[PDB]
């Protein structure tokens, strides 16, 4: 596996060339596990043109200058209010796998969120934060104590949240990776312990990891963890208030970038009527679909506390490595600092606040 | 001279879509044509996909589901799966095996086979491939009150256990691709000479002044609970009940039918809505992903029927090249069952469902 | 200007199909006069997604055979609910001109609609017509007595109708008329007291027509009068008020305001304000038997045909014409068996499909 | 720096605006054309400014009595010709070596407003030749320090302004792709502003980005009080903005996005008039802009609550194909293009226009 070597900054001028730039450097097999999605992948170009739906005014003499993109979640103070999302193995986008990320994430001061599924150690990733804050995502096992496990080893590594992801019980329908006949180049040493991952196919490695998930779960995780928990991949409010109700600390909507449920709304559709439910009770995160600064203040002006970050930032480590990644994670800065100037945002709590000019005809208008 | 393919094999389905053009490379151009076609231009048949995106499925989360269970019963008749095969006739324009082939795949895993009065097969034929399976029969009314009564006693001593009134085709619809390549039928129907005729004279043989009273009739003759088929007005479903009808099957036939109409899955809740659960609803009409099983349960169906991606799998493998596209419908509907927080059938029928004012270019 | 010549009848498998086809043998200036719209075409392409919004219903059991396409307007019976259309130049479809249009619809057993525009004499459509019904569309002249003039040699040649057609009181903005700098290459018979058109530009009669106008057509030529152009429904209430006996509702094919809506979508409010006092023809956009039956669902008594036919005639003369009307009265027949509909009244009740999504569903 | 625009000065036959586009990027520097035509992102909104129009339909109407429409209007005691004026445009020598004289000489002589840009590439004394005493608004960019507004303000006033027109949406650069892909920088100065910056070899978010961040309700009220006339605010495209700058002493309210050249994933600005209008309540007149491109626009816009509209790119496209003779075509292109559709709609004048119904279409574009 030729996994991307170059290590670079990179001139962003939108997230949306990444895709095609990244296509000539990433082996085919995992170019396309990493960019495809479910069925013909309408619901990932739904998750794309929702950002038409509800479309931002500009706002004038609105006695704004040097927008403050700063923020706070669950304690920790952030540039932006972005993370990075949960991603297993990046080790298909640059050699410096789930290191450069996490260098690249450290370096611009977000909070990084590692995947069960990573093909890097804690050990290996640590080195790579150099002390910047993590959330650990967890696939749980079938087993009991391996959750136990798994959930110690993430804590001490220093994990301040954990994010049980939900939505994967069994694979979504990926035709991209059912034609290419995709599997893992490599091993996925955190949960090796229940299945190694290398030569096996995703729908086999979520089939090894929890399909019976109960709102128990949740109740054990923050239990034994002593951690907030994130519950992951909603897009119904009344799994919201299920999480809620069952220990969770926050809210993370989710269609996994629609590599799972096919057939499904764009998730910022969903939005909405989730936030309406939370009613700020915890945080919420969002995602599946992010690619513009627009995108970061429609989010939060519709119920999101922060957005987290994915195809975009792997594009940006496959074309660059830790410097290409932050160079994403700083263009998403600066490209939201200019929506805050434009619709009269002076910080974070103001872009919540912002009126959206409802669209009823969608993307072709 | 017609000739089918004949190959016997499984076949690896990612989603049926694919088979069509996959089939076109096995299958003779004018009787692909005939099976793949619709009217006019075809808007009504992409119509039939499209409605699909109006009501999306949500994914639900920490649910304690594991393993679903796509079981169901219909009429009393135990199935693995919510789907049954279409009544179609000419099977052997996608196969040489013909509606034995589809037989023995529908049988084998485990569902009804609807048979057409218009099939290529005699009841015998047929027969041999179900080796003992639940079959329906579908009729196409004759104008001669005798004939009637002889075909459904016929399909009553070959093992029917109900009746299919397919009311839609008084006429035949407006088929550009067949008349453009002066397509004809190249074999006889012999439950019902039909070789060297067209589509439209032969629906011109059949019945055109169907009234209430021949839905009566059918049930009073055959004993055998009766379907109405090509329903799409909710007023259609009221009237075939009050008729004596024991079960209401929502279609537009494929889109073969009239022109500039509605795609068949936006006119599922009205009727729904009109039947109020007084008896057994089968949809179809662009059905293609196990989503679009789930979709029409929770809009109202009891089951749905499978028609072109079935005739597809038996143009690229006969028997097993159809057994592998029921096989896909029910593993694809296990994932959704699974992901959308489903663990039987009945849990299907009761989803919410995602409005989408936007349609299918979002 | 070399017009197609040949005569035969055509097997028309959907009438899209002959723009094409007509554009192989007609001159490229003619065709696309015959075939263009204003601006972009924007609000052509929406008379004809028009349809798309309201969707038919297949109706089962409904004790329906051999579905009678005939009907009745202003006395005259006619074979199935459509008319042909007023459309002037018919030479450049055909050399045989508004005679072999006249010879179609005589033959098909409609009525024919004589625009004042015509390449054609009264005295050569009326020997296609063979005393067939026709109605006779004035394009008003500033001066009385040519109005006064040109009523009184309609009459004479037997119309039975006066259509105004009101929408031109300027030309459309036709981009490929003006890109392809399209003149006449014939002469206007009728009109040629006020102008010969040969050489002339269409966009080169009178302008201030108001209500007024309506009355005096009505009561110089003692014939009912259609108001045609209609797309709002205030119209529909001048016009009755102005002593019209007929509604006709029509965006000139989307010839005329450009940016406009598709002409179906107009029909219905139209229809409502009407409330049957008169009837209504429309037009603009219709190709389908199934574009007839939502027209009459819709609130119109009976449509016209306009460019179908015309590519009809250049396919085929008079007889290609015809295989166009043919075609009409067979799709209807079988849109009829399939909605449920035993005769012309039942087209009018019948329920519609509301489709929210538009064209791409 | 190298820049060579075209020269020839010619009337040009209008068939429609949108091909001006594509002609004149055949003689249009690249990275000028590219300036001067593109938009922000991925262009979705400038689409939407353009499909926008297909959400409101006019009606045509019927023996109206109508005949010979009069296009003539007023607006703040200045009779024109049409309900139409000259938007303000920075740097009109990307498009035409005669630059903003080239357009003031087609606009006086036509018989509209001319509409100066602070970011010109022309004096105040250079435009006034080109205008002959044709009248003329002031479009401000402000500056940061208070006396270089004073002084601005002083110059335009003294060279004939009649109205200050203060562009507050563009604080700061869209994110325009073609500007960043081309490396876009201007080629020459922009003396009016050259005070606080000169622009010869500065990129536009370095020339924004010296002008007022920190726009106030404060700024209205002190452009209003200083300059003692009529002041617009321009950019507005939120109801509420139009409330705030009457309030701060506006005596106009121009509803814009800027040509989509400013935030993205915006709405298309038409969409957003009726809503401002109603705000609005005929308090002051409204200036409507941002996708104007046939005279069906400019009715709809009037219909919809505007009372005229500014024009802009077909414009320079036209100066670029023919000097002031060209961008004198687009304005008569639309004289005639309006004269058209009111006699089709039945609007002997243009406050009949602007009562016109409207037919909602709720399919948009695809219909
Ligand atoms: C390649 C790749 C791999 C994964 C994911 C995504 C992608 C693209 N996602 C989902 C991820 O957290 C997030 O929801 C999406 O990336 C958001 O969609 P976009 O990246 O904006 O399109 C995911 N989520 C998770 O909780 N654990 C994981 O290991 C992965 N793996
Ligand atoms: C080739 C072919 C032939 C037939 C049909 C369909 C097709 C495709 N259909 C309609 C059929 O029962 C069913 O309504 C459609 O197949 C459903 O549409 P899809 O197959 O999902 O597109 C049909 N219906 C019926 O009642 N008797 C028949 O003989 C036939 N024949
Ligand atoms: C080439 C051409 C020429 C004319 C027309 C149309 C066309 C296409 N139309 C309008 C005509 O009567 C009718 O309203 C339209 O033809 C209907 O639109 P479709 O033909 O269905 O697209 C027209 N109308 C009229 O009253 N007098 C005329 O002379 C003409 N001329
Ligand atoms: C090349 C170019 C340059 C500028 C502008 C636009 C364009 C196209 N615009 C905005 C302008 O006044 C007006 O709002 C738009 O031109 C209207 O959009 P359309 O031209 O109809 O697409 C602008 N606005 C302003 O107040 N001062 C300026 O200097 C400029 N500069």
């Amino acid at each position: 596996y030729n996994a991307p070597s170059e290590i670079k900054y990179i001139d962003v001028v939108n997230t949306y060339d990444l895709e095609e730039e990244a296509s000539k450097v990433v082996p085919h097999g995992g170019f396309n596990y990493i960019a495809g999605a479910s069925g013909d992948e309408w619901t990932k170009r739904a998750n794309d043109r929702a950002w038409k739906h509800k479309l931002l005014y500009p706002r004038l003499a609105q006695d704004v200058e040097a927008p403050d993109t700063s923020t706070e979640i669950l304690g920790h103070k952030i540039k932006a209010p972005f993370i990075m999302a949960p991603i297993g193995a990046h080790g298909l986008a640059h050699a410096t796998k789930e290191a450069g990320t996490a260098r690249a994430v450290s370096e611009f001061g977000t909070i990084m969120s590692i995947s069960a599924y990573s093909g890097a150690t804690f050990e290996e990733i640590s080195e790579g934060l150099n002390g910047g804050p993590r959330w650990f995502q967890i696939y749980m096992a079938k087993d009991d104590q391996q959750n136990r496990d798994i959930l110690d080893e993430a804590k001490g590594d220093g994990a301040t949240a954990i994010i049980l992801t939900a939505d994967s019980t069994v694979s979504g329908n990926r035709d991209r990776d059912v034609k290419n006949k995709f599997v893992y180049p490599f091993g996925m040493p955190i949960v090796q312990r229940y299945l190694t991952a290398e030569g096996m196919s995703l729908n086999n490695i979520y089939g090894a990891s929890k399909q019976k998930i109960s709102p128990r779960d949740i109740e054990e995780i923050a239990a034994h963890s002593g951690l907030p928990v994130f519950v992951k991949g909603i897009q119904h409010p009344e799994d919201a208030d299920m999480a809620i109700k069952a220990g969770a600390s926050g809210i993370w909507v989710s269609n996994h970038g629609a590599r799972q449920l096919y057939e499904a709304p764009g998730s910022f559709d969903t939005l909405p009527a989730i936030a309406e439910r939370v009613n700020k009770r915890v945080p919420i995160v969002f995602d599946s679909g992010v690619r513009r600064g627009e995108h970061v203040a429609k989010a939060l002006a519709s119920g999101a506390d922060v957005v987290a970050l994915g195809r975009p930032v792997l594009f940006g480590l496959a074309l660059g490595g830790w410097q290409g990644a932050y160079s994403v994670l700083d263009y998403f800065q600066k490209d939201l600092t200019r929506v805050m100037q434009l619709t009269g945002s002076q910080n974070v709590e103001d872009l919540k606040g912002l009126d959206l000019f409802d669209n009823p005809y969608g993307y072709e208008y």
